[PDB]
């Protein structure tokens, strides 16, 4: 044991982060930097501890050395009252949603459409879609496919970033942090929810979570998923019930991560800190709730119920599974064995 240093990603992580930290009675500090490629450079140097990770970043980090921890773990589809803690994680479904209005589009029709995506190098919001195009046009100009599109973390003024927004005062255009206002899971929907895009790369869950009335938000509030759609590989849309059969790919949940020597002090210090502000937790909701960030998403995703152990005690290759990594390589052949940094 020691204190933890937690690296928060833009200024309103930082705001979250600071608030743990105030609650924890400084037994965990933060550390803000402007990207998770940031982050994960402040962690090799030592100077933060850990943060939690969607798996293409997992895998831009296993590569440098850092290793998975402890899992997120949403609720359990059946009766598993097998603990949280101790159950298995499941993965989340990655998917391709539009408007029902918009008839004619399928997967089939996606060239010189307007995309949205979480960020550049997430599993979701990238590195699933974007293989699945590449292989499928056995071509690398991916930058070519869509007419305009927001991918936070793409060259500003590249078609990537052009339907991208940045934040109150028009700043920080196409940034891969929350200040982007089209960035994330919640921030790609909405791309597509306000019609900027015309698809939206996102999980399963955040359509459910943004829709009839689930989020009192001014953009979403009158949402309703009879106003979707999801696109499915052999060319057919389905409704946003039928995601385990209309899906792009299952997603390792995302998952904290810290330096091998640290590892062991980060997972005694998260799972002492879940138990006072985990879902249940002693001073949730009462004082502070970690997994709650009025839907932002905020260092946690807000549908976690806890930070699973994860059995096996695996290398990112085994947590992020041998099929993806692979994908994520092959696909990253476009710009097999570096740490980047
Ligand atoms: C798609 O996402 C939603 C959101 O997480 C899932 O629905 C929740 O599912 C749990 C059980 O799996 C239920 O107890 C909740 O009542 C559900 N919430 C809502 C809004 O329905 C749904 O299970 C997911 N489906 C798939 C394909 O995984
Ligand atoms: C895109 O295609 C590549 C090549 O088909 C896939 O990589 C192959 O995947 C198979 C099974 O998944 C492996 O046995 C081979 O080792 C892979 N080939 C190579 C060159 O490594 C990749 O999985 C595909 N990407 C997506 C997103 O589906
Ligand atoms: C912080 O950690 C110390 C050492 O484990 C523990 O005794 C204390 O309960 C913790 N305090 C808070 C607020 O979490
Ligand atoms: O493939 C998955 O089912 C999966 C889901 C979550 C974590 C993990 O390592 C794997
Ligand atoms: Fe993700
Ligand atoms: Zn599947
Ligand atoms: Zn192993």
């Amino acid at each position: 044991y020691t204190r933890v240093v937690w690296c928060a990603v833009g200024p309103e992580e930082q705001k979250k982060c600071q608030q743990w930290s105030q609650q924890s009675g400084q037994n965990v500090t933060c550390a803000t930097a402007s990207t998770t490629d940031d982050c994960i450079v402040l962690v090799l140097k030592g100077e933060a501890d850990a943060l939690n990770l969607d798996g293409g970043y997992i895998y831009t980090a296993g590569k440098c050395g850092l290793v998975p921890v402890l899992a997120e773990n949403r609720k359990s589809s059946k009766h598993s009252s097998l603990d949280c803690v101790l159950r298995p994680t499941e993965g989340y479904l990655a998917v391709a949603v539009v408007k029902k209005a918009n008839e004619g589009l399928t997967w089939n029709s996606l060239k010189d459409k307007k995309s949205c995506h979480t960020a550049v190098d997430r599993t979701a919001g990238w590195n699933i879609p974007m293989g699945l195009i590449v292989n499928q046009t056995g071509s690398c100009a991916f930058d070519e496919f869509f007419s305009q599109s927001c991918a936070p973390g793409a060259d500003p003024k590249s078609r990537l970033c052009a339907l991208c927004a940045g934040d109150d005062q028009g700043l920080d255009k196409c940034v891969p942090n929350s200040k982007e206002k089209y960035y994330g899971y919640t921030g790609a929907f909405r791309c597509l929810a306000e019609d900027v895009g015309d698809v939206a790369f996102v999980k399963n869950d955040t359509v459910w979570e943004n829709t009839n009335g689930e989020s009192t938000a001014d953009w979403a509030k009158n949402l309703k998923r009879e106003d979707f759609r999801l696109l499915c590989l052999d060319g057919t849309r389905k409704p946003v019930t039928e995601a385990q059969s209309c899906h792009l790919a299952v997603a390792p949940n995302h998952a904290v991560v810290s330096r091998s020597d640290r590892a062991a002090h980060v997972e005694q210090v998260l799972l002492h800190q879940q138990a006072l502000f985990g879902k249940n937790g002693k001073n949730c909701p009462d004082k502070f709730c970690l997994f709650k960030s009025e839907t932002k998403n905020l260092l946690f995703n807000d549908n976690t119920e806890c930070l699973a152990k994860l059995g096996g005690r695996p290398t990112y290759e085994e947590y992020l599974g041998t099929e993806y990594v692979t994908a994520i390589a092959n696909l990253k052949k476009c710009s097999l064995e570096a740490c980047a940094f």
